[PDB]
């Protein structure tokens, strides 16, 4: 499996200078963007080939961090709104729908802890404790981040 890093590493020079910004989940537009936020969704499993959300990698994890009845109703809305997007497109639209919906602040948790829990730096069952924020922090210090 292709990693974050691996994306990371494969970004335009446009694009790594603004790696902080992107590691902080900030917005930004455009086809190189599209390119690399479904890479990274690729890298940590939450979509399809084509790019789609997929419901069952996050229901159960956002859940798990924060119980609510509104991730479900989030899933299906930015699926909805993936899926009526071009396929080198579908991805991001899938993300920038999550993150702008209430369960973008538990997303950004599951999306933390799986690509630490990937890079080996963090058990399984590791949750989002007060330990694995400065465990997240020391990570992207290394990245200069
Ligand atoms: N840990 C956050 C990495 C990331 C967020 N968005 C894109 N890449």
């Amino acid at each position: 499996m292709e990693t974050v890093q691996d994306c990371e590493n494969k970004l335009p020079p446009s694009l790594k200078s603004r790696l902080c910004e992107i590691r902080r989940y900030e917005i930004i537009e455009g086809p190189e963007m599209d390119k690399h936020i479904h890479c990274v969704m690729r890298a940590l499993d939450f979509v399809y080939e084509d790019g789609r959300g997929d419901y069952h990698k996050l229901y159960d994890p956002l859940n798990i961090i924060e119980l609510d009845k509104r991730h479900d109703v989030n899933l299906e809305k930015c699926i909805g709104e993936c899926v009526q997007v071009p396929t080198s497109e579908r991805a991001h639209v899938f993300y920038k729908c999550l993150l702008k919906s209430t369960t973008g602040r538990t997303f950004k948790k599951v999306f933390d802890l799986m690509e630490l829990k990937k890079a080996g730096k963090v058990p399984q069952h590791q949750r989002y404790t007060a330990e694995f924020v400065q465990i997240m922090k020391d990570y992207d210090k290394a990245l200069n981040c």
